[PDB]
């Protein structure tokens, strides 16, 4: 099974600049909880993004050309990525904009933070088809000390 997870500000916007401006604390713990002990696949550009491998996870990168470090792995198509999981429950998805867009019609799980706040920015999450999805948990936080901004948490499964 192949699930996206993604931050999404107002408009869809995922990034501008190659970095997320946010810091949203609460969001970056569900995002560990959700991908921990699971292979993560990414591109290239999320990669650099991110800095560093992230621990307790099969780090998978995608790129074109000739990987760069050994601490991760690296495959040039969407089926070698896949294909570089192995035999596990799910593999979970991890932007950028790009993979997304190539990943989301083999998911059938979304993970997303739907947050309130407008940034400005240069990727999106794609947009997908709101009939194929059917809400399956939601969770819906205020802005606190340490999370500046109002927050939901959203599963979806395709129907
Ligand atoms: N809010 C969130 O949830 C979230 C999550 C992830 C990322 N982000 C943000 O998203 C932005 C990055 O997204 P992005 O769309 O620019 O880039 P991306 O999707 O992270 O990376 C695109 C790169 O991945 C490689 N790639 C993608 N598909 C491939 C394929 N089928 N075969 C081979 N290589 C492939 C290519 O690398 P080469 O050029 O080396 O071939 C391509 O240039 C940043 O702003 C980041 O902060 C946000
Ligand atoms: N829900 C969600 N929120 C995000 O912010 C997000 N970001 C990315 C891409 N960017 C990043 C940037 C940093 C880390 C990261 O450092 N995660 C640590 C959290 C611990 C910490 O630094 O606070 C991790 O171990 O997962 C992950 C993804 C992909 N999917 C996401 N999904
Ligand atoms: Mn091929
Ligand atoms: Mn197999
Ligand atoms: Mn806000």
């Amino acid at each position: 099974m192949i699930s996206l997870i993604a931050a999404l500000a107002v408009d869809r916007v995922i990034g501008m600049e190659n970095a997320m401006p946010w810091n949203l604390p609460a969001d970056l713990a569900w995002f560990k909880r959700n991908t921990l002990n699971k292979p993560v696949i990414m591109g290239r550009h999320t990669w650099e993004s991110i800095g560093r491998p992230l621990p307790g996870r099969k780090n998978i990168i995608l790129s074109s050309q000739p990987g760069t470090d050994d601490r991760v792995t690296w495959v040039k198509s969407v089926d070698e990525a896949i294909a570089a999981c192995g035999d596990v429950p799910e593999i979970m998805v991890i932007g950028g904009g790009r993979v997304y867009e190539q990943f989301l019609p083999k998911a059938q799980k979304l993970y997303l933070t739907h947050i309130d706040a407008e940034v400005e920015g240069d990727t999106h999450f794609p947009d997908y088809e709101p009939d194929d999805w059917e809400s399956v948990f939601s969770e819906f936080h205020d802005a606190d000390a340490q999370n500046s901004h109002s927050y939901c948490f959203e599963i979806l499964e395709r129907r």
